């Protein structure tokens, strides 16, 4: 298991470390063969190295079976060039690895569907992954433009890029409950007439996955409704982006949320929380993100599902065991690590 | 007052009738001068005249100053010639009147928090009218296609199209609480850039209302966490979809809908809910929609806001007071139109 750890900065050292921690307790306990070596990233990188994303990291990312990603950027970096900005790099660690299915899973787990903006009812049992699609679609589609007169911008979508995010869902789905929803808008829309069929003719090649389509606009309805219907939710990028943005608003406590981005070279598992520079080296900084980031590296990039369960369910019980200050408790970083080490033993 | 009411199929008779009743209860209290004429319309009308949208109909409609509009459709029609269908005859009526702008509001009504998805600390207060543009962007544009290898579509739009949608939001905040939210994804979309400035330029002639401006996948986020926060919201026509949609669950009472598009012609002011045949004639039927349809009306087609807000409190205080049967109650269509004209008098 060979991992490049690429903490960031703020609140990334710590979380990441507690993350390493649930890695080397489950490495010990199952002989995992975990290797794994610390980068410099983002702000940290571009003072050190003066770009955020320098050869030694390319090259460690570059060699590497899964980067463990912290958080990254900060005011300080703010006001530099686009080039070297901490949120450029993070751009420049997807593109050398081409990566282009971003998962994002959303989960009310059990006894904090209090936190939930949902009643607990609807709430209780969600868990749903969206993967969108993540380099085309209308962000970077031709032609596009604006004049005194009008602006207009194309949602465009090759068969390829349909059928390679469409192969992660069905692939994601079969290490869940084995049911993909894809999304479009294949009433009104050519592009979704497109995504649905390459979708359908994908998805026979799996077998043991149940498949079903749904509009957008439908599925939004949906999510706040009877969210816990679904599984795995596939669709392109602008409404990738909508349907994870709503989804994560689910579970009601956006800190707790890990990401991942699969593709062709190294994949990247990381929190969807931001660098909080602000709580750096307090020590009270909720490593629950980053150590689910874990929990999908173990899953996504080297296939343990069954121990990916087991780090989630260690993280449930010490979020209920012990909670956090964001869930109104006092468990620091490490007494929350503490209890999740305590049930993974 | 000179409105043209095209009931159309199943309910519509019962539920376009009460709506009526608090009409000419509301003339007969204020002289509002309401005159009023029954034309054919959807299914009926296919029945008696061959077609959905028949010229007598385009002709009162056409010399009307507002549509009090019923529900249309039903399983007879549904293997018509689209040409026919009653589907297409409400494309008609829009398109003969050049209606741009579809309004569509969502309000959890006091004392019914309990019917939304969310918590009632969430849902208590909610009031917002999604305005969506309805006859661009990418649901039109071109160019369009589809190949063996991929398919395009155009999210295009004119800066006329951005200032006619703008307008009627602003128009519509200042007979509420004067606050306009336009959605776009100006961050990564030239489209949005446009739409935005275009917005903040038309922003300028309505002083008296305040503007602000958000992502769309920020906007759904919003739309769960804080729905309470908003007033207006106004956007393009497939984000208007997907908003509107998700809009509309948060009552947890979708038959309530009322819905109204306004545009250069006569304006139309209809329920949301369809024409369920199932229960035609049974007088069961809730006619909260098609009265707040006709508040609507008062306020939108007439300006008389003050008296739409009257008719908005009866049907507040009537469903509170003696509840349908789709809020747990027991009151039919009259006994509900009942308790309305109770509190309006």
């Amino acid at each position: 298991m060979k991992v490049a750890v690429l903490p960031g900065d703020g609140i990334g050292p710590e979380v990441t470390e507690a993350a390493l921690k649930v890695l080397r307790a489950l490495d010990e306990a199952e002989g995992l063969g975990l290797a794994y070596e610390v980068f410099p990233f983002g702000g940290a990188a571009i003072d050190a190295f003066g770009e955020p994303f320098p050869e030694p990291t390319r090259k460690g990312v570059e060699e590497a079976e899964a980067v463990l990603l912290g958080s990254v950027g900060g005011p300080k970096w703010d006001g530099l060039p686009r080039k070297i900005r901490p949120e450029t790099g993070l751009l420049s660690l997807r593109k050398s690895q081409d990566l282009f299915a971003n998962l994002r899973p959303a989960k009310v787990f059990p006894g904090l569907e209090r936190l939930s903006p949902l009643k607990e009812e609807i709430a209780r049992g969600v868990d749903v992954l969206i993967v969108r699609e993540l380099t085309g679609g209308i962000y970077f589609g031709e032609p596009r433009g604006m004049s005194e007169a009008e602006a207009w911008n194309t949602e465009r979508y090759s068969k390829p890029e349909v059928e390679r995010v469409a192969r992660v869902a069905f692939e994601a789905a079969r290490k869940r409950r084995k049911h993909v929803v894809s999304v479009d808008k294949a009433n009104v829309l050519e592009v979704g007439e497109f995504w649905r069929k390459t979708v359908e003719e994908v998805g026979r090649g799996y077998p043991d996955v149940a498949l079903e389509h749904q509009y957008v606009d439908a599925m939004a309805m949906h999510l706040v409704r009877s969210p816990a219907r679904f599984d795995v939710v596939v669709t392109g990028n602008i409404f990738g982006d909508i349907l994870s943005d709503l989804a994560s608003v689910l579970p009601g406590s956006l800190g707790l949320l890990p990401s991942a981005s699969l593709g062709r070279g190294t994949p990247v598992f990381e929190p969807v929380h931001g660098s909080a520079p602000d709580i750096a080296g307090k020590g009270i900084a909720n490593p629950t993100a980053a150590i689910l980031s874990a929990a999908m590296m173990l899953e996504h990039a080297f296939g343990l599902v069954e121990l990916a369960r087991k780090v989630e369910d260690a993280v449930a019980k010490a979020l209920l065991e012990t909670p956090p200050p964001d869930l109104g408790g006092s468990a620091g970083t490490e007494a929350f690590t503490a209890t999740v080490l305590r049930h993974l033993a």
